[PDB]
């Protein structure tokens, strides 16, 4: 047993007194106080505001394949650090979680290295080649999050319209990363001012939204959950919102960075800022912020895309596409939109909980009586600068160092076992 002692609780839209006992996975009680009993293991949060744990349906562990970028151990050690006790790892590994054989091997490296719970994604096709579909009851079998189109996979309408048929029978969301092959130019950022500017081909918002309003009827005729990864131009918010508003179960994610940058802020020739949907213009964020405020985006997820130091020092057209995330996003967010300015903590931590949940029908995100043992408790009222040397990520490929940020993460646990501690 555990008793976590002096935080507060978000009750409304206030924050409040109250203890928290732990009984082994599960929260036994929640209540203003509470005295200790027989072996009872202590942490005293302070008076420091204890959240549900952050859940990210969106995230790059890279192992196996990608472990000198990132493993599951670190990539999930840097989620806790950033306040997730639940993450949804990408497809786009090798090998690719495309057959029962490689998700019983991944299932291995999270039993033995996950910090965090992690519900792995499947890719659509084998080897994400987009030729041919995988074994969707075998997979959800073996613990499938959902069906992802992740990198170069399904080519034809035909093709994700047949996947989707076989998501909708099983009851799982295709998740799409929106990107029409012909369409992005050997583009490394957004088409418009500032890469005419910085003469760096670019990456037309047409790239992403063609697909968007392609998927979202091959879902409405299949009758399937289809979820729109990290949207990042004007028309995909506008393509989403017709299509939420014709009954078809689209849903879709943002990520911080699209919120916060925008084109303007690439200072020069630098892959930091190099990700993949770009940072578009002012008028495309705003439509993202719109649209996160209207439901039609119905959740943050970050991207989580770590990559080696070398990889990220090269000129943007070389460099991969990514940035990480986990370890910033809370304290980006609330310093930007609740400290200094309209969102309120509990608006915040609900694109960060519950509508992660509500989205793909996951059962974690509150802090309830009887359920997991799932929680943070971050420092809202101290100031600390983003620095790669705090992350536990083994990347530190962001923008956002040198930020000055609060609300910042200082105890995470994940099923009643303390699995970070600043
Ligand atoms: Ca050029
Ligand atoms: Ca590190
Ligand atoms: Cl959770
Ligand atoms: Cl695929
Ligand atoms: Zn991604």
């Amino acid at each position: 047993m555990k008793l976590i002692k002096n935080g507060k609780v978000l009750q409304n839209g206030e924050l409040q007194q109250a203890d928290i006992l732990i009984d082994g996975k599960v929260i036994k009680q929640i209540a203003p106080a509470i005295e200790p009993s027989n072996g009872v293991d202590i942490i005293d949060a302070k008076g420091h505001f204890v959240s549900p744990g952050f859940v990210d349906v969106h995230v790059h562990l890279r192992e196996p394949g990608g472990e000198y970028k990132e493993t599951i151990e670190t990539g999930t050690k840097a989620a806790a650090r950033g306040g997730f006790t639940t993450v949804c790892p990408m497809p786009n590994t090798r090998p690719v979680p495309d057959s029962v054989e490689h998700f019983e091997a991944l299932q291995k490296l999270i039993d033995d290295n996950a910090q965090v719970r992690v519900l792995p994604y499947a890719s659509i096709t084998t080897r994400q080649l987009g030729k041919e579909l995988v074994d969707f009851p075998a997979l959800v079998k073996e613990g499938a999050f959902a069906f992802t189109d992740d990198g170069v996979g399904v080519q034809t309408a035909s093709m994700m319209y047949e996947g989707m048929i076989e998501a909708a029978k099983v009851n799982k969301a295709i998740v799409a990363h929106c990107e029409d092959n012909s369409l992005i130019y050997g583009g490394a950022m957004h088409e418009g001012k500032r890469s005419k500017e910085l003469g760096i081909p670019g990456i037309p918002n047409i790239c992403e939204s063609v697909q968007i309003a392609r998927d979202v009827l091959l879902a409405e005729a299949a009758g399937c959950h289809y979820h729109v990864c990290h949207v990042s131009t004007k028309e995909s918010v506008r393509v989403i919102r017709d299509a939420k508003r014709a009954g078809i179960h689209v849903t879709a994610e943002v990520t911080p960075h699209h919120l916060l940058l925008t084109e303007d802020d690439i200072p020069g020739n630098n892959a930091i800022y190099k990700m993949n949907p770009p940072l578009r213009s002012t008028e495309d964020r705003e439509a993202l912020l719109e649209g996160l405020l209207d439901g039609t985006i119905d959740c943050i997820a970050t991207d989580h895309a770590p990559h080696a130091r070398d990889e990220k020092a090269q000129p943007m057209e070389k460099a991969p596409f990514g940035i990480v995330g986990s370890e910033t996003a809370f304290p980006l967010l609330y310093t930007h939109f609740v400290k200094n300015g309209d969102w309120t903590l509990q608006q915040l931590v609900d694109y960060l909980t519950i509508k992660p949940c509500e989205t793909f029908n996951l059962e974690y995100g509150t802090l309830k009586e009887n359920g997991y043992a799932d929680l943070t408790i971050i420092d809202l009222d101290s100031e600390q600068e983003i620095k790669g040397e705090d992350f536990l990520s083994k990347a530190d490929n962001t923008p956002f160092i040198g930020y000055k940020v609060y609300g910042n993460p200082i105890l995470t646990m994940v099923e009643g076992e303390v699995k970070f501690e600043g």
